[PDB]
């Protein structure tokens, strides 16, 4: 097998083959091709705008209790207790009935975030640990240093020393959170055009140490959470749902694999018998050239999909697509995370809260947003679009961010603003389309950054439906 210019084969002490590029000193376990070379070269996108990333930090300028309960305080200092399990509040301590106009129940992201910060603070160890990393070898050096430490050492103060040279911690987290995506390591890939929809790469097995690296990456993301630092890696919301052990759904599927979702949706909503569709309860996978067949259930490759059983086929295909080829990697990541921040500490956050905790949130440029929003079967003077922008103006940045996550599937905004907004198939501006009737709820297609907004009859109805849709799940 011939190799692109600059590259050479090498064999290590255990007779395992790897590859080295004598011009750029990169090494990889997967045989490079010109496709992978051009992929790597574009990925080398200064990996600068760290100062604009740092605005997230200034922006964040704001006996045990039974599970799911919180202590909160009213604006006048009055203690109350929130039961997330029943979505109610009381002034009566559930531990002992001691009582301090019942307070409206509310999700209260900021309260949950503050309790979590206290949880981390309560479990910090004293002193510091020092991480010595060469900036040009940042991934390999951070890996060696973190993995050499007992997980509890990761709960001390972090002193990062960039070889040959507080704010160094933020810079470490930002830079390394980009560095782990380096395709030469083979841990990740993208589902969409450009760098759209990150996911674990089933082919990471070509790296014999891939599970140690996924463990390290879990430890690293947990460390960002514990130390209150923000990362820029761009995990999907279904990935975070997996970290929360939440059920992954067909709607989740739309976010990460348009074609797969579209096929499943067509099978659900069409008579597959009247149109001759011939399908069975097994699926093929190809990793590193090798094809593998997987029965969805016992003997699945022999079971014809019919009108009678196709719902079961659909659920099994959804589950399979979410977990295919990445079970071990995902476990390694979860394990590494859990030994720094117990996953149980996340139990009452949703996936969008988790993403904002990891990524930090910015203030949204309402003018840039509105200047770069496009419409389908609406115009800027439709009553519902005027109501939309009135609702966006009338609310706070938390709701705006939650709406942003609803429509685009993420809280991360592009460096160039809403004109540079990206979808799975390339550039794709925020879009509001007229669908359905005023009795529907809004819906979103995050691959196209598109909000289906029913044509409501009054501002207040638009407000209620919109708030309900962005709060949901």
């Amino acid at each position: 097998q011939p190799l692109p210019p600059g590259w050479e084969r090498r064999v290590d002490d255990r007779r395992r083959v790897y590859y080295v590029d004598h011009n750029t000193r990169t090494t990889t376990w997967q045989r490079p091709t010109m496709e992978s070379v051009r992929n790597f070269e574009q990925w080398q996108s200064q990996r600068g705008a760290m100062q604009q990333f740092n605005q997230r930090y200034l922006y964040s300028a704001s006996e045990p209790l039974p599970e799911g309960w919180e202590i909160r305080y009213t604006r006048e200092g009055v203690r109350y207790f929130v039961d997330h399990n029943t979505r109610t509040t009381t002034f009566k301590d559930p531990r002992n009935g001691k009582s301090s106009p019942q307070i409206a129940y509310e999700r209260g992201f900021r309260w949950k975030l503050a309790h979590f910060r206290y949880l981390c603070q309560s479990n910090a160890l004293p002193s510091h640990v020092k991480i010595n990393v060469s900036r040009q070898t940042l991934f390999e050096d951070s890996f060696q240093q973190i993995m050499a430490l007992k997980p509890y050492d990761l709960r001390r103060r972090l002193y990062v020393i960039f070889r040959g040279e507080g704010g160094l911690a933020r810079e470490w987290f930002f830079l390394l959170s980009h560095e782990v995506l380096n395709p030469m390591y083979c841990l990740f890939e993208y589902a969409g055009k450009n760098n759209y929809c990150l996911q674990i790469n089933p082919a990471s097995t070509i790296n014999p140490d891939h599970l140690s690296y996924f463990c390290f990456i879990g430890r690293f993301i947990a460390m960002a959470l514990f130390h209150g630092k923000f990362i820029d890696t761009g995990f999907s919301l279904p990935f975070y749902k997996r970290m929360l052990s939440k059920k992954l759904t067909i709607k989740d599927l739309e976010s990460i694999d348009t074609e797969f979702y579209n096929s499943l949706i067509w099978i659900r909503d069409n008579n597959i018998e009247e149109c001759g569709l011939e399908m069975y309860f097994s699926v093929d996978m190809e990793i590193l050239g090798k094809v593998t067949s997987h029965d969805l259930k016992l003997g699945g490759s022999n079971i014809l999909v019919t009108e009678e059983n196709k719902d079961e086929y659909i659920g099994l295909m959804t589950e399979w697509r979410f977990s295919r080829g990445v079970q071990e990697q995902t476990k390694a990541f979860l394990d590494g995370f859990n030994e720094v921040v117990p996953l149980q500490w996340l139990q009452y956050f949703d996936e969008k809260e988790l993403e904002v905790m990891l990524c930090g949130m910015q203030e949204v440029d309402l003018a840039d947003w509105q200047r770069n929003t496009v419409y389908r079967h609406y115009t800027r003077n439709s009553k519902q679009i005027i109501w939309f922008w009135q609702f966006v103006k009338e609310t706070d940045n938390e709701v705006r961010m939650r709406l942003l996550q609803f429509v685009t599937g993420t809280c991360r905004l592009p460096l160039g603003g809403f004109a540079e907004l990206m979808g799975s198939n390339g550039p794709q501006k925020f879009c509001i389309e007229k669908v359905g009737k005023d009795t529907w709820l809004p819906r979103s297609h995050t691959c196209f950054n598109r909000l289906d907004l029913p044509p409501y009859k009054s501002y207040e109805q638009l407000k209620e439906k919109l708030l309900f849709a962005i709060e949901e799940t």
